[PDB]
């Protein structure tokens, strides 16, 4: 009837790992750095792990483990196993530079655009992958996007991410407490999400990027969100981008979701722009301009 | 009846130049940080600023300033003039990495044999100059040397620098107060001091440098370190240095002075090295060894 699901869930024993130290804590629970090691083979693996007993979560943290387990792609973040102790842990790769959005944040002065431009192939490689998977994310942005090296990024977080049958087309939400400023405004109005609301909150994860890190819409209320994209109101030029790559993230915000552009269009026209990269992003590093070093101030 | 020292004495008005922050102070005064700006041209030239109103002291910054006006070699620190305020201030081209003792300490995990080797060969092209302006230094040291960029160092401090007659082989000191770890043992003697006792103290800074900025005699009060080297005892093989190398510093260490490298010498020898640079110095850079990446262990 539809694709038998035969990922393996693994199944870890806590004495396999050891915490090392807390990375990070809040709503979600708390996500420790640890080493996963077992007892088999000579292997000493680098991990994340997280945790939250109440009935809502557990089913919610599964739900997390289902989605991961069944994704297995170089620009995905995929589950390394669980481990059932009191609160169930989540066990995944450590991705050691945290997420995209604290890494362009802080290190503004030391990002090229073959890095941003490489970044954006990556991501829309991956939720091309998710689209194949017939899975909507429905929380892509800067932070859900990890960094294993500066040069390669992976998407991760899919605690509201969706399967669909083979013949369904959207996700019909319920309750929401969804982020706002990164979803399609046909999903502000009618809960409706799909591949290309995902490619929508794309746009807004490549703003974030080209902007150094910048809060959509800083000075408003999620309330008003709504009507101001039915205004037709949309995130400003960012400095950095040329007409042609902010196009891209234009169209990604068009309001029939069928005219916004597909992942694999979005690989291809980023790649293109990664060929040459400084003719699609200016940036002034790729005090005074009067200045001389002593040993080329001659004697006058 | 000897050659006639036509160098030029700039002298600044305080006008022309900004201090900006204060690098150091100690028993020499204090040392700014400050931009200088001749007013005909437009350039902005990085410097610092040196002062101490005793009269002594007075006539040693003078003696220092006679010194650094006398020097031009890419290896030295050449002064760019004088400034008569209350109190007499030297100006020279800032040196922004500050000197190579700190350098060296603070940078242990990212200096590479090629850098080390490159050093030494610099530090002997400056000293090399100094001998054919038969001028011997006197107090040669790592903190003596200041670091412009990490590829390019040059010597400095000519406090107790002296001129040399064509008739003349060594200089008869009184009084003293010199650094007893890097002098000559004739020096601590007998208070003679040549070309070749600098010879010696440019062993012991290549001994500071390739222990990273070890302290030489560490647990030796300088009363003792006269009879120490009098028993035939040497600072030790630092860990990194293959024979070859240590050969070289234990030649610049022996009772006759004349036994002792050139500086000449010194150069050709650390070229060679620095032409293959790991097969003189062994350094682990250039946790677990068991530790695999989660996307290279794929499923048992
Ligand atoms: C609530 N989310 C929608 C927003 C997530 C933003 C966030 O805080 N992410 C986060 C939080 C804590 C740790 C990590 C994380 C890190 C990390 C490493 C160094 C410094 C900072 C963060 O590395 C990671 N590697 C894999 N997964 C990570 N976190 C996800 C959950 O965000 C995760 C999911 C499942 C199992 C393990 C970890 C991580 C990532
Ligand atoms: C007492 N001496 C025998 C030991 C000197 C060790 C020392 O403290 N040197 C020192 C002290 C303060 C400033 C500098 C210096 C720096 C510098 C820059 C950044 C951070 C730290 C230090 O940069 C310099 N560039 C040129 N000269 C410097 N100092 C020498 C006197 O050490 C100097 C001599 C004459 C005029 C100006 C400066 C410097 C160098």
């Amino acid at each position: 009837g539809e694709a038998p699901n035969q990922a393996l869930l693994r199944i870890l024993k806590e004495t396999e790992f050891k915490k090392i130290k807390v990375l990070g804590s809040g709503a979600f629970g708390t996500v420790y750095k640890g080493l996963w090691i077992p007892e088999g083979e000579k292997v000493k693996i680098p991990v994340a792990i997280k945790e939250l007993t109440s009935p809502k979560a557990n089913k919610e943290i599964l739900d997390e483990a289902y989605v991961m387990a069944s994704v297995d792609n170089p620009h995905v973040c995929r589950l390394l196993g669980i481990c059932l102790t009191s609160t169930v842990q989540l066990i995944t790769q450590l991705m050691p530079f945290g997420c995209l959005l604290d890494y362009v944040r802080e290190h503004k002065d030391n990002i090229g655009s073959q890095y941003l431009l490489n970044w954006c192939v990556q991501i829309a490689k991956g939720m091309n992958y998710l689209e194949d998977r017939r899975l909507v994310h429905r929380d892509l942005a800067a932070r859900n996007v990890l960094v294993k090296t500066p040069q390669h990024v992976k998407i991760t977080d899919f605690g509201l991410a969706k399967l669909l049958g083979a013949e369904e087309k959207e996700y019909h939400a319920e309750g929401g407490k969804v982020p706002i400023k990164w979803m399609a405004l046909e999903s502000i109005l009618h809960r409706i999400y799909t591949h290309q609301s995902d490619v929508w909150s794309y746009g807004v994860t490549v703003w974030e990027l080209m902007t150094f890190g910048s809060k959509p819409y800083d000075g408003i209320p999620a309330s008003e969100i709504s009507s101001i994209l039915e205004k037709g109101e949309r995130l400003p030029q960012p400095p950095i981008c040329t007409i042609d790559v902010y196009m891209i993230m234009v169209k990604c915000w068009m309001i029939d979701a069928d005219s916004r552009p597909k992942f694999r269009e979005l690989i291809i026209e980023f790649s293109k722009m990664a060929r040459d990269p400084q003719r699609y992003l200016v940036i002034q590093g790729d005090d005074m301009d009067d200045v001389v070093d002593a040993d080329e101030y001659l004697i006058p």
